[PDB]
């Protein structure tokens, strides 16, 4: 589960899509399986924009990890304030739902909940937003995620969506 290549992230305060700022990334391999196309490298002094769940308050955190994986799988866009992020079915998206920050799969999402967007203007860095889903089927295609310090979600085009962690377990 991941988000597309073309998903636009901050990286320390700038701007690149998910597949720029793998293939920028050294190759530092936790996983790696040519032959399943799945691959994990370390990051090293980068950080990215999340949200804590608990205090509801915007918090730069370490990128721990980045992830690829080329996966044939069911697709959704989620579309809110003119922007949008397309997801896997399997993955989730992170929706305020009864006053709690949680994380939804596409497929699973209530028409009260609200998507967490981030803000260019006011005092408040993010707003939560009503929101559009377009089921794009099945794709094969090369898909990401990031290992976001203990928060575990990030915003791909200014849409959080939750991460995966990698847990280094060996």
């Amino acid at each position: 589960d991941a988000v597309v290549g073309d998903t636009i992230i901050d990286v320390s305060g700038k701007k690149m899509t998910i597949a720029e700022f793998y293939d920028s990334t050294p190759d530092v391999f936790m996983r790696r399986n040519d032959e399943a196309r799945d691959w994990v490298k370390r990051v090293g002094g980068k950080t990215s924009l999340s949200v804590n769940t608990y205090s509801g308050e915007v918090e730069r955190k370490n990128i721990n990890y980045i992830m690829k994986h080329t996966v044939k799988k069911r697709m959704f866009k989620i579309k809110a304030g003119g922007k949008e992020v397309i997801v896997t079915a399997d993955h989730s998206v992170m929706v305020k739902r009864d006053g709690k920050i949680i994380d939804v799969k596409p497929t699973e999402m209530k028409q009260t909940d609200r998507v967490v967007k981030w803000m260019l203007t006011g005092s408040h860095m993010i707003e939560f937003i009503e929101f559009e889903i377009e089921d794009l089927g099945v794709m094969e295609i090369d898909v990401y995620d990031i290992e976001v310090d203990g928060n575990h979600n990030f915003f791909g085009n200014d849409i959080l969506v939750h991460a995966s962690v990698y847990l280094n377990k060996l």
